[PDB]
């Protein structure tokens, strides 16, 4: 009986949540809240309209995260480090000696909490902490409260994406301010985000302002991407939140320019970064480079001093 208004509230809340948490709102907080409250009331009085990907999932539930030890479908990578220009030049020289001139993708390394996010038939069904890279903790219920994480992708794929969960600097500072006025302060946004995702109650996680950036996928089968940068664009089209500050560059001069630029611009960002990740862009060329015992030979994490 209430299908039209429920579908209308789904459509409006999903569009508004995307514009705010992924993109410029077209609507004030008061309008989002009013529509959210109305959907919550319909679902309380008519629970047959509840759905797995309802916008009301974002406020958190009674069901708690299990924190069960769960294996990733595919182990998560450990990156080798660079600490100066020389290290980047060595890494570039190792690659060009072996496979020739390559295009690099450069990305900001968010000072966040690494997660794997598993999608089955396009639905978000499992979110794990990175753990030891092989085994993680099940924090699905808490991750579901993060609006930047789609509950349902644009296409019904079976994929495991890798992301960095984080707390925006402004939200971190405002939280410590509330603590200062009333409690012990969090040391940094990373610790505040970790505290928020360790809650027994997802309703507590929901009242913290968290976001994510997706940086990779486990499996490129259902992707038409030939490169890391194309794969991130494809992820955008599928409904995920990626970091827009990535760049394709032709050579090591380009990589150095991007590091020097972001050294000077990192204070301007709304999140903490601890580095810059540089990767061979082409997927076939990443494959050609292969791995060491621990780490890809086609990627490196430059770390700020
Ligand atoms: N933390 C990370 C590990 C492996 C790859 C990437 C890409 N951006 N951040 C990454
Ligand atoms: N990450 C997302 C993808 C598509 C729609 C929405 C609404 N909130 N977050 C979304
Ligand atoms: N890592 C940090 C510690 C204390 C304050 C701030 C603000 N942005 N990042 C911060």
């Amino acid at each position: 009986d209430l299908s039209s208004r429920v579908n209308e509230l789904h459509d409006l809340l999903n569009q508004y949540s995307y514009e705010y948490y992924v993109e410029n709102p077209s609507v004030p907080d008061s309008e989002y809240d009013k529509l959210l409250h109305e959907l919550i009331k319909i679902e309380e009085e008519h629970p047959e309209y509840k759905t797995v990907d309802s916008p009301t999932v974002r406020v958190g539930g009674e069901a708690q995260a299990s924190f069960n030890k769960v294996n990733h479908d595919t182990p998560m990578l450990s990156l080798g480090n660079a600490f100066n220009e020389d290290d980047l030049r060595k890494f570039d020289q190792r690659i060009r000696e072996q496979i020739g001139n390559v295009e690099y993708m450069c990305e900001l390394k968010i000072d966040g909490l690494a997660v794997s996010l598993k999608y089955v038939d396009g639905y978000f069904v499992q979110g794990l902490t990175r753990g030891d890279g092989t085994t993680g903790e099940d924090i699905t219920e808490n991750l579901k409260t993060i609006h930047a994480i789609p509950l349902k992708m644009k296409e019904p794929l079976n994929v495991e994406v890798r992301g960095e969960a984080y707390m925006p600097r402004r939200s971190f500072l405002r939280l410590n301010e509330e603590k200062e006025k009333n409690e012990q302060l969090f040391a940094n946004p990373r610790n505040a985000a970790a505290g928020s995702l360790r809650q027994l109650d997802s309703k507590l996680t929901a009242k913290r302002k968290l976001s994510v950036f997706i940086y990779s996928v486990n499996d490129f089968t259902d992707f038409n991407a030939r490169s890391q940068s194309e794969a991130l664009d494809e992820l955008d089209k599928l409904g995920f939140t990626t970091n827009k500050n990535r760049a394709r560059v032709n050579n090591i001069d380009g990589v150095l320019e991007y590091i020097e630029k972001w050294t000077s611009q990192r204070e301007s960002l709304p999140y903490d970064i601890d580095g810059i990740v540089i990767k061979v862009n082409d997927l076939d060329q990443q494959d050609e480079m292969g791995f060491t015992q621990k780490s890809p030979r086609w990627a490196i994490a430059y770390k700020f001093p």
